[PDB]
Parts: structure tokens; sequence; C-alpha cells
């Protein structure tokens, strides 16, 4: 029914893709992601955590729902610098998502305690 391109993956440029290509962000250290964001940094996809087949490892977040990351969801159950996930690929056991500290310009943090400039 539907299917996306199979021959190149970067159909722009000839040496890389001149614009940015996937870039997601997070806010915090991946712990307000609240997105299913299984796309690896090297665009990958979190494999499913109960993926028992490529990488097995036990302790999963799908026998965790207190992270709300459960199936290929990608997520942080470490709070690190944001969140990563097994790959469906068996050629990469894990990897951290595409994720960063969303440099947003809106409002978006609803405290106003204390202001920082320049920090």
């Amino acid at each position: 029914a539907r299917i996306h391109h199979h021959h190149h993956h970067i159909e722009g440029r000839a040496p890389t893709e001149q614009s940015p290509g996937v870039q997601d962000c997070y806010h915090g250290d991946g712990q307000s992601y609240r997105g299913s964001f299984s796309t690896t940094v090297t665009g990958r996809t979190c494999q499913s955590w109960s993926s028992m087949t490529p990488h097995w490892h036990q302790r999963t977040t799908e026998y965790y729902p207190n992270g709300g990351l459960t199936r290929n969801y990608c997520r942080n159950p470490d709070a690190e610098i944001s969140p990563w996930c097994y790959t469906m690929d068996p050629n990469v056991r894990w990897e951290y998502c595409n994720l960063t500290q969303c440099p947003v310009t809106e409002s978006s943090v609803l405290a106003t305690s204390t202001a920082v400039s320049e920090q």
C-alpha cells in the first residue's frame, strides 16, 4: 500500500544533505521528554525494551511503567543528559536518541522566581 523510498537515504546533495535533517529535543535531562521518539542519534529505531530477539537484557521498562517508556519508545530511565534505547538493528546494541536541550524562544518556562542572564 505505502512504502518510503528504498533507494538513497540522503536525497539532497552529493556528499551530505545540506539542510538539517532529524533533530528532536528534550527539556531537562530527557526526563521531560513525554514523547515516544523511538529514533536513535544514528537515525535507528528504539528497539522494544521487551525485545529479547537481538540484544537481550533484563530489567526492562516494559515491566516498569514508573518510567512511561514501554514498547519501542525511546526514553531516559537514567535521567542522563538525554533518553536512549536499544536499536532494532543487531549492528547497534543501543544509543541515545536525537535529543537536545530544546533551544526554543517562546516562554515555555512557567516559573519566574529568579532570572538568569548570559548564563
